């Protein structure tokens, strides 16, 4: 098609749509300064798509930030991020790290580094796989929203495992299948994945947002967009 969800304006709509489900706000950029150890064993989770000290991705994030801005105030913590990786340890981090993360969030280059990592791992793989599939922007969005909640990989509840379930039920546009048929199939598989996760939310991001755009025939994700997450309305007018 054309630029689809990669279009600057449509890419921003996509970022508010995820944020309406993630944070109940269209204000996604409010999460650059977020950081806390939620108790789940991942260590410190922060930034715009939950980077973590346990996972290896917060260390990649601030390595990216240090390549962009060598004397930034987080580079002192690189040894510590490296020791801690793979565990929920606070060793050499703790309270200075968390005061420092929030100061760094005022730097536009730290903001750009979080966006670059979001794009590297989630946005550009979901959108490119969706175009490989012959999907227009609503499909591209449905892929992105799914890799943001379920993460990369082929295990059954991660993105590639959800796409594999969908494709067992229905053929892709790239394969000769019908797009809203492939997308009801994806959505069904997504929704199933969600209810499988322990301590789940509701599934409105599919039920009263994504499926709503699909039944309207809005396959290019052109505004006005009206939807609900958790009983609350959202409108992007243009």
């Amino acid at each position: 098609a054309g630029a689809g969800l990669d279009d600057p304006h449509k890419k921003e709509i996509a970022m508010e749509l995820v944020s309406s489900a993630e944070n109940s706000s269209l204000d996604w950029k409010a999460q650059y300064k977020y950081i806390e150890d939620i108790g789940d064993g991942r260590g410190y989770t922060g930034g715009i798509i939950g980077f973590c000290s346990g996972t290896g991705d917060m260390l990649e994030l601030v390595q990216h930030y240090t390549d962009l801005e060598p004397g930034n105030i987080l580079a002192k913590y690189l040894p510590a991020l490296k020791k801690v990786n793979g565990s929920a340890s606070h060793s050499g981090l703790g309270t200075p790290f968390t005061k420092d993360w929030a100061t760094a969030a005022k730097d536009t280059v730290f903001q750009q580094a979080q966006n670059d990592e979001r794009d590297r791992v989630y946005f550009d793989p979901a959108v490119s796989q969706a175009k490989a599939d012959g999907l227009r922007a609503l499909g591209q969005f449905a892929y992105y929203d799914a890799i943001v909640m379920h993460g990369p990989g082929n295990d059954p509840t991660s993105f590639g495992g959800i796409r594999k379930t969908a494709m067992k039920k229905a053929r892709t546009p790239a394969q000769g299948g019908d797009e809203t048929t492939y997308l009801n199939g994806f959505l069904d598989a997504r929704k199933a994945a969600m209810l499988t996760e322990a301590a789940h939310d509701d599934t409105s991001r599919v039920d009263t947002e994504q499926r709503v755009f699909l039944k309207a025939g809005n396959l290019d994700l052109n505004p006005p967009l009206k939807w609900k997450t958790y009983g609350d309305p959202y409108v992007i007018n243009s």
